[PDB]
């Protein structure tokens, strides 16, 4: 049976990027419906007893695949933030894998607002790192995460609309910009 | 030159169905905002000096075709609502076809709440007539409308989260089930 993951912070404390009516919201209500969806759909079929990762890495599209994701996404999101993270950027292999890729942490910044903003419609824009050790944006739509395409996921921005429509409104470049300063890199690191 | 549509209602007359705040926002930025898209990206193109209508049903996947998907689908969206509609149901040939096509009109509500209620992420539900009078209920993902299709739309529902997240954040259903109130079926009827 899934278990609603455990917030590592109080539901006020990333205000104000996000505010606690949001996370009541977003966690308290859409992650608590799609683990719930989960529980209700598995049961009997190939995919009991198995992880959200797992279902993740082989449901075909479908409700099953939806909530699973949902349900991966939004699991990695939440415990990826902190209310005042020590470090604003990633050090270490990660640090050094980002400078490799995209430059700088600088235009990697730029790159993933773009692909956060560019985004249209309900998604995801996720950084992953394949098997060779390569880091990617990509855009998953809708409940995608890229583990379905064998990556390894570390980063994401929900732009999903109940993500930011409390705080932010239509204005969901203002809601990306800010959560750079709430991103525990620490986590993250630890996702590579 | 693409103009915004003229609402015949005033901005707080649908309340409480939608709220006044959820009009400034979905009519006054959205909406606002796709048709600044359609004057910034078509001119200068082969779309130049097309309808909103023409777009839809010739562009590829892309920011044109998004955008006036958009426009379109909330032109007919917004125009399609009064604050105290003469009838509560259609009457005549559309009354009639939704006899034949779904039994009867409290079938086809269900049906409508089904498909709206059960579309993943965001999108529309629509009822469209087919070139042989024949209705259809599709899903139209993101800024998808029936025209491409060839089909001619009737009557939708917007589910993206901005339509409602205002004013019943993750309950999509409660405000599918109060838009029939609003629906001002002698506009629909007239799309037949
Ligand atoms: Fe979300
Ligand atoms: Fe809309």
């Amino acid at each position: 049976m899934y278990e609603m993951p455990k917030l590592p912070y109080a539901n006020n404390a990333l205000e104000p990027v996000i505010s606690q009516q949001t996370i009541d919201y977003h966690y308290g209500k859409h992650l608590q419906t799609y683990v719930n969806n989960l529980n209700s759909l598995v049961p009997g079929t190939e995919y009991e007893g198995k992880t959200v990762e797992a279902i993740v890495a082989s449901a075909p599209d479908g409700a099953i695949f939806n909530n699973a994701g949902q349900v991966l996404n939004h699991t990695l999101y939440f415990l990826q933030f902190a209310p005042k993270p020590a470090k604003n950027e990633p050090a270490g292999k990660l640090g050094e894998a980002i400078k490799r890729d995209f430059g700088s942490f600088e235009n990697f910044k730029k790159e993933f607002n773009a692909a956060s903003v560019g985004l249209f419609g309900s998604g995801w824009a996720w950084l992953s790192v394949d098997k060779d050790g390569k880091l990617h944006i990509t855009k998953e739509p809708n409940g995608s995460n890229p583990v379905r395409a064998g990556l390894k996921p570390l980063l994401t921005c929900d732009v999903w609309e109940h993500a930011y429509y409390l705080d932010y409104q239509n204005r969901r470049a203002d809601h990306v910009n800010k959560l750079w300063e709430i991103i525990d890199w620490d986590v993250v690191e630890k996702r590579l």
